[PDB]
């Protein structure tokens, strides 16, 4: 088509402290060039981004006709501790992304969708303090 997304991969998480403790999700953005490119999202930044890609696309979040519905589901944040919550989110925004890219191309190739997934300054050059590294967690 154009500029547009192939893949989206959860690689694990990250725990930052600068310039607070807080977590990220890594993912491995494919473009249509092939290039591979990690960027980094808190767990409310996605949240926010599917309630903005609802309300875009009002038929396909069943929001006129409920069976309708066929973009994915995300849990809202829900601050769960024990890895049962821990296993069922990093699964559950795998399942996200991967559902993401197989909905129609109206959606899943959607400027709005492609402009949150693009690499930020602090994707390239995260934040540092020489008094504090974040903890990387692949899995």
């Amino acid at each position: 088509g154009d500029t547009f997304i192939r893949h989206i991969a959860l690689l694990g998480f990250e725990k930052r402290f600068v310039p607070s403790q807080h977590y990220v999700y890594m993912f491995l953005v494919k473009w249509q060039d092939l290039s591979e490119k990690v960027v980094y999202r808190r767990f409310t930044e996605i949240y926010e981004f599917h309630k903005t890609l609802k309300e875009m696309f009002p038929i396909e979040a069943g929001a006129i006709n409920p069976e309708n519905r066929i973009i994915p589901h995300l849990p809202a944040p829900k601050w769960f501790d024990g890895q049962r919550a821990a296993e069922n989110r990093q699964g559950t925004l795998t399942e996200y992304c991967s559902t993401l890219m197989s909905l129609p191309t109206k959606i899943s190739r959607c400027p709005h969708l492609l402009d949150f997934f693009k690499v930020r300054p602090d994707d390239l050059k995260l934040p540092t303090d020489n008094q504090t590294k974040p903890e990387t967690y692949l899995m």
